[PDB]
């Protein structure tokens, strides 16, 4: 209420340390440097979060899939993997606030010429991770369209099928490809993205509810002061 207030509320931890899960790659959220330590928007800012408030976080980054049954089963305390906010979802997960506005999009390789739209994919083989908003969209649309579905595991995996032309698009989140084409790699996005969703953390639902409230309240924080706009633009410089 107080927009003067310089101070934070204190949310204290219940936990000598919280397991956070979260997917193997999937750049620019959570991804290896040059050292490989992982780094990213969604590290960023659960660590800074956890910093701010003396709450002590672990990171797994185990994939998308597997972090998800690992917080319903109660082996990890919460997640942070791109995670887009679905009602769906919220009957297994609370969510924190969003942080992040996205959407998927298709990608082909640079250099295609052929698919300028969904129905230049009649015959084609689209790769998508399994899972995920984008596996949701192409099944909605499967029959619509004509192409066929290729489940693959991880982000890297949908880069390199793409590349090696064992399928002839993926779907994956558009920040996600954004990111790699920004760094050169091989993708082109010539259909437009499908907005929607926002990305959150996620607890089990009715579960770690001062986890939650941590990240809640430590993304106010780095709102409030910009670091939350430094983060993301230690990573995205697209102007
Ligand atoms: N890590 C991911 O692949 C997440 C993809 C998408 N945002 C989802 O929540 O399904």
């Amino acid at each position: 209420e107080n927009l003067y207030f310089q101070g934070m509320k204190k949310i204290t931890p219940k936990k000598e340390k919280y397991v956070i899960a979260s997917d193997s790659t999937f750049a620019p959220f959570e991804f290896q440097n040059a050292q490989g330590d992982y780094v990213g928007i969604d590290v960023d800012l659960v660590k800074r979060a956890a910093e701010l408030q003396g709450f002590t976080v672990e990171f797994k980054f185990i994939g998308f899939s597997s972090a998800v049954q690992a917080v319903e089963s109660g082996q990890a305390d919460g997640m942070v993997a791109g995670m887009t906010i679905t009602d769906d979802r919220k009957k297994a997960f609370d969510f924190s606030v969003p942080y992040f506005d996205s959407g998927i999009q298709i990608a082909v390789k640079k250099g295609n010429d052929k698919i300028k739209s969904y129905d230049d994919l009649k015959g084609k083989k689209v790769g998508v991770k399994i899972g995920t908003e984008s596996a949701d969209f192409l099944e909605k649309n499967k029959k619509k369209y004509d192409y066929s579905i290729k489940y693959l595991d991880t982000t890297d995996a949908l880069y390199s099928a793409l590349e090696i032309g064992e399928v002839d698009a993926m779907m994956d989140d558009y920040p996600v490809i954004g990111y790699g084409v920004a760094q050169n790699q091989p993708l082109a996005t010539p259909i437009p993205r499908e907005k929607g969703g926002s990305y959150g953390f996620a607890v089990k639902k009715g579960q770690n509810p001062e986890l939650l409230e941590m990240f809640n309240e430590g993304l106010k924080e780095m709102k409030r002061t910009g670091e939350y706009d430094k983060i993301i633009g230690t990573y995205v410089k697209d102007g």
